[PDB]
């Protein structure tokens, strides 16, 4: 009698930490080195937490040891609350934050709330694999819209408009875009809205990279774009702040709410079911929000995430069959490739022949969801050297590469 | 402007240690009135301090773990979990069989979300603790309430359980030491249990996580060595027993056969890597806690606070006319019955909810631990004797002219 996984988890697919791995994981434990290029994981490259953040932890550990509120600290929310209150989002209270676990886990609760069986949600193509992850695991069902690369990989507001049914609850705005690096024009995020506002829908904004901007780049949060309407924002520490293992993010409604008791009750369900996000990390949101941003000198020319993404945009536009949009934010490139020059009806067995020779692993494009296997993804967290010696062998092994 | 209501998962779902009585002692705090908040399992608010032993091994390896670790959690963490279980008979246990999650609350979710599909069953105690109830409502499963009997020290009705199996019972779900009723079941009895479950292809989930707080010579038996032949999964953390709930680190274990339930594990596997990985600093604390002295040694014997508090309000609860409880053998709570008939109690949460708007005192309900009848309720024994009395003559003085 086999106990296979359960039916909500047939479609899922979040794995950027997938079967690829398990041959990954085998040549490190055979002793060879593998660059990998696969996770957006700073401490891993070099990236270390402002001291600030760690004074202030290791300073509130021994007080906070026990359950907080399950939305989380009173401190920490109120921080949240203040910083989106210079940005147009005033009406905002901390009994509208919840703080988990990391964004991830709002994600999955944001949509666990919300949909029912039949229940659809617009969600990027590309994607952030969570997303899609998330919505199917609640019941619903992803409907990608489709990013125009042609169009610095910005929505298409056609395609969108054109995949609306009766059964859309929402749409998923990934703004800076992990993994195309796209930051949306205020332009563009007003035609979300009119659309949103048209057809009825949540807005649910991931704006986790909204403070990794390069060269002129302007991060606009869609909240304050659409002050009539319920939207649901997240961000966190683990990009911005590098310390993804403390695993602390939030997540902001805003706009009319009292047409939404029903859902946020839910929210408040879910949040009090597992009792609260982890304590002592709470203490460093107040810190990173306040303050000097560390961020600026790495972002800034000089800095090691602007120098790695103009070397890793040199070197990817300089192998032949291979183009990219330029990131104007995040921490990702997601380049083109000739597919039909390579004979690539698999991009996944691309990644894997590209590890198995090269010992660098890469991301296919199809794990985002992207229709067609043309596309792949790399981190551009790596240093220089790193970034250089693996994109040569990519260089190298895409010379001599007719996919089987 | 559509209302948007809660999802139908959780329609079913109340999780009620923490919602409008909870949010009534709120309320009379904000006002001005101190609320004495029993309600809760949470040791730090009692003068519960961290092991500093705990403490400064988290704080010395806290500027290393701000990245993301492996999703099943940090290995030196795991190694521990492993070789702890190891020298309790359960000698098959390797590193790829544990995961740690953030506190057992994530992991109890998760192991129902990649199990259970719509209609299909899990046997959970009468009374229960809620998150269980709710974890497989949540999954689209059924929740059927086993009845355990108070006249047998709380210990689950063996009879009561194969009355309740049909061809869609999953698994069933033993809480040992139980919370609420804080009763230690027997090796005899744990038996009869795998019986019952090898007979009927029972997956064993086991709620261990208050196996170290013990009193008198109370033993604790593992479920998962006497049923080498099932596939168990077994829960336990450093909240309760560690007095580091904040901290949120806990671990599901899977033992025995496992080879039949691969899709089962892949769908962990999979929810495992949806939110990444859990908070990596606390993980430190695992080594630390699970080796060496056992602090929580000095609570449990009759020397201790934990010891005392358990008996002075035992024998205090009991000594109110209408009102009678079982002596709990282990964990943190009681679970005294109150004869309805003499106070008129058909509902009992507007029972504890008179008891807080009359004297600031924060009770639970029987009802909701799943308790079918409106007659019992929850104590926690956490607090320090003299809050324990001051709190139990309030209810008694309550009690001694009150009528529903
Ligand atoms: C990295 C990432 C996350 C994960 O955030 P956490 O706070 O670490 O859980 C969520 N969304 C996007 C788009 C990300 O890139
Ligand atoms: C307190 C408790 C939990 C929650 O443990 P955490 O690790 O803090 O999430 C789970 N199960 C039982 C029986 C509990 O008493």
């Amino acid at each position: 009698s086999p106990i296979e996984k359960s039916s909500k988890l047939e479609n899922v697919c979040y794995d950027i930490r997938g079967p690829v791995l398990k041959e990954a994981k085998r040549l490190e434990e055979e002793g060879n080195k593998v660059l990998k290029l696969n996770i957006g994981n700073p401490a891993p490259f070099g990236f270390d937490a402002p001291d600030e953040i760690l004074v202030d932890v290791i300073r509130n550990l021994p007080t906070a040891q026990g359950y907080c509120d399950s939305k989380g600290l009173y401190s920490a929310r109120k921080a949240i609350m203040q910083h989106y209150q210079a940005r147009g989002m005033r009406d905002v209270t901390v009994e509208d934050i919840y703080i988990g676990n990391g964004v991830s886990e709002l994600i999955v609760q944001a949509m666990q709330a919300l949909l029912n069986s039949g229940d659809e949600m617009l969600v990027p193509a590309p994607d952030y694999p969570l997303w899609t992850a998330a919505v199917s695991l609640s019941s619903g069902k992803a409907v990608h819209y489709l990013c125009d690369e042609s169009s610095d990989w910005f929505p298409d507001l056609d395609d969108i408009r054109a995949k609306i049914t009766p059964r859309t609850r929402g749409i998923v705005i990934i703004n800076p875009n992990n993994p195309t690096g796209a930051v949306y024009s205020k332009e563009l995020l007003m035609e979300i809205v009119e659309i949103a506002r048209q057809h009825n829908l949540i807005i649910f904004a991931d704006e986790i990279y909204d403070k990794i901007l390069y060269d002129d780049a302007e991060h606009h949060s869609i909240a304050p774009l659409a002050p009539d309407l319920l939207t649901i924002t997240f961000n966190g520490l683990s990009k911005t702040y590098r310390v993804a293992g403390f695993r602390q993010g939030w997540m902001v409604l805003n706009g009319p709410k009292k047409h939404a008791k029903g859902y946020i009750e839910g929210l408040e369900m879910l949040a009090s079911m597992r009792l609260c996000a982890n304590v002592p990390a709470q203490h460093a949101i107040q810190t990173a929000l306040g303050g000097y941003q560390s961020i600026s000198e790495f972002i800034t020319p000089g800095g090691r995430l602007y120098e790695q993404r103009n070397r890793a945009w040199e070197l990817i536009n300089d192998i032949p069959g291979v183009s990219c949009v330029k990131p104007r934010g995040a921490l990702y490139m997601f380049p083109k490739i000739d597919a039909k020059r390579f004979n690539i009806h698999d991009d996944q067995k691309m990644v894997l022949d590209f590890l198995l020779q090269e010992k660098v692993l890469l991301v296919q494009g199809t794990a985002f969801n992207w229709p067609w296997p043309d596309h792949f993804r790399i981190v551009t967290l790596p240093r220089v050297d790193d970034i250089e010696l693996s994109l040569s062998k990519f260089a190298r092994f895409l010379s001599g590469y007719h996919q089987l």
